[PDB]
């Protein structure tokens, strides 16, 4: 790890004196989600590139940046635009914001993501609330909290058995009749490969019977730091695709799509959380 | 990735400048099949130490060359000696000769290896034709387009569902039957592993489970390369072994064996290649 | 790989030269099991810290030594304290020490550690004798021999099917007989994962599904490293806890219960080892 608690301290202090919002709950976007930012009042504006420390985002589009303001009654920071492992970042710059997240006063960690769709239950637009997910990176050594553990973040050995706080999926499955929706709320398991290429039918399989529901290339880093440092968690996968399982069809997955179901379907999404927010305790 | 799009471009240039070869079909010969260079003709050899920016080949035997000559009607250039990531190179040396074959002018890759049986239905000496792939250490980070992606090449995320060209796969079937051989042709899914050291029998049950019918400790890297630059991709596995599945047996996997099952069933494969070149459109 | 031969070589000569005692047994004590050094006559202790090229311990506790003497008639060298990735350290660092031994003359590894029970017949206390392994880490690139192989320690491709040494495990589980015990000696395979984060319900399940009868975070390196030696391998694990494989259950795993059960239960082990050093040959 590159990073000394030093520098989470000084990223964490430079941001603290750069805004007088001092927010409770941390948001990361998904692809194709980046629009809840939208919804924040009072915001604030900071690009990746301009806070001590915080990895540049490279090449993406160069749209990075940290959005502090109120999300239906609360102090909120939102991530628009995450890392991923892929793009050549250590999984210690890519969870690098949660720590300071955690040193601003954010005590609640939402994250988001498209996903593909591994459970045929589930259709394109379909909303899967997280209840689990599968590291298979970090079965490898590919885990967030590899190298030295500093007490003053959390304990060497976290466990991850309960990293989906299950109030707030109670109350996130409430929230979702309360407001009366056609489909109804899927919920499962998240699993994390690296990417960039995506699946090939023979992955796909293999995935299904781990017992996986949905798949990305992020999110369970950010879980796991976040759960390290004592946030409490809740997030889920907004399903762009369903995932090829069979040599039969004859269509492939492609970014352009995730970024399309994340068009339509994506709103969806936004009210959903901000909706959400009340639900978040104080 | 140690390598700027502008080391891939002069490697190119100055092949080109030293051959008036000009190569249509890229060929990497997996273990114990190197044979297949000795039915060029007009062949004219490079040692890979002599050409720039190749990754030179430790100790393996010191037998490290790319030959540019003509099999069966078709401009070919192959790769006699591959690089494997368990020799300690990074995925982005073991898959930088196929970035410089698109370069080149190339428009096809055949790739072939020696593997492990894990399918009970597969005897020593048999030829699987690879189907599929399930790329375990891409899944935890080393796949070898992590890093930012370059448009010249390819897309951010390429599928890989369609990895194996399934009219070259189909006109394979053919043209073994069309020979009138004994056994038939395999076909089935190939699992890659880092290695270098074997299965035990526990890790032979789980790469069963997950639904592989070969082993090998290469190929997808150069695969999922060649299909990000648009190659279009062929390939399979000459069985030189079956892993042992229970402890029953008392006899062990050897690197010994491999290269003697790659001696005599040898050449079966050698012939299918040079009279499959036909069989490729231009 | 950071040693060459010179560094393994030099490090066992100063041991050596530093010590009348010349070992046959080398045994890796694991969590909670360190105590098995106070069984030993003659000890002589090394501090890792004094030892020329050993990996300098953290912040575990600061406790890492290297103990020679002689257990129940037979030379032996203890390592208190083990190096594991989670930790930082790359395998060529966690197994150095496996490749000193073997210069220093020891034909015979016997490696200890504490893990979760993932066979649901196992509870907490009882001793899993090691039948096989599951080298995830080792699918992906994590293997300690990645890298030019040095012909004086071994072959480039070792096999594992054999590493855990049929003769011993028989005399194992006569000696465990011969002494007449409640609880059965249990056996089963042993599946290593990165960590250090602890296991979630879905991945608890994925290692049940491939077979994993015990998890831990350490061994399979070391075990891998001594059978490229031509060591003969024994082992077991203390099964501290049971994971948690369904939501039902409202309880957590915790490095603090491991060193507990490896309290009680722990000098249970010890006496084991020691009388299995008679039916060690010689
Ligand atoms: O089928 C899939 N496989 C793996 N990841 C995704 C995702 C998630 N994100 C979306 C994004 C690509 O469009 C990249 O960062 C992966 C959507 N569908 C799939
Ligand atoms: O049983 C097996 N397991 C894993 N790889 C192979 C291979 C393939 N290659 C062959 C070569 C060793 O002889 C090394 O680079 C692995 C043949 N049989 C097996
Ligand atoms: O449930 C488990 N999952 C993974 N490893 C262990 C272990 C083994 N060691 C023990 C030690 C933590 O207490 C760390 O190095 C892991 C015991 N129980 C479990």
């Amino acid at each position: 790890n590159g990073y000394t608690y030093e520098d989470y301290k000084n990223t964490a202090e430079w941001l603290l004196s750069h805004t007088k919002h001092r927010p409770q709950v941390a948001i990361i976007c998904g692809s194709g989600l980046g629009g809840l930012t939208d919804k924040l009042t009072q915001a604030q504006i900071f690009d990746y590139s301009e806070i001590p420390n915080f990895p540049r985002s490279t090449v993406p589009g160069h749209a990075g940046r940290l959005v502090f303001g109120f999300l239906n009654g609360r102090a909120c920071v939102m991530m628009q635009g995450r890392f991923h492992m892929y793009e050549g970042y250590p999984l210690w710059k890519v969870t690098f914001p949660v720590r300071v997240f955690h040193l601003l006063g954010v005590d609640t960690l939402v994250v988001t993501n498209a996903a593909g769709g591994l459970n045929p239950k589930f259709e394109v637009g379909d909303i899967m609330l997280i209840r689990d997910h599968i590291n298979l990176p970090g079965f490898s050594g590919q885990n967030p909290l590899r190298g030295p553990n500093d007490e003053r973040f959390g304990d060497r050995f976290p466990a991850m058995s309960d990293a989906y706080d299950r109030t707030m999926r109670q109350r996130a499955l409430s929230t979702w009749k309360q407001m009366g929706e056609q489909r109804e709320l899927q919920e499962g398991t998240y699993v994390m490969v690296a990417g960039p290429s995506f699946e090939t039918v023979a992955e796909c399989r293999v995935l299904q019977k781990l017992g996986a529901d949905a798949v990305g290339m992020s999110t369970v880093p950010e879980v796991i730091v976040a759960r390290h440092c004592g946030l409490r968690v809740f997030g889920f996968s907004l399903i762009t695709n369903k995932v090829i399982m069979d040599y039969e069809s004859l269509e492939k997955a492609n970014g352009e799509e995730v970024l399309a179901a994340g068009k339509q379907a994506a709103q969806k999404l936004e009210q959903f959380v901000s909706i959400l927010m009340a639900s978040i305790p104080l």
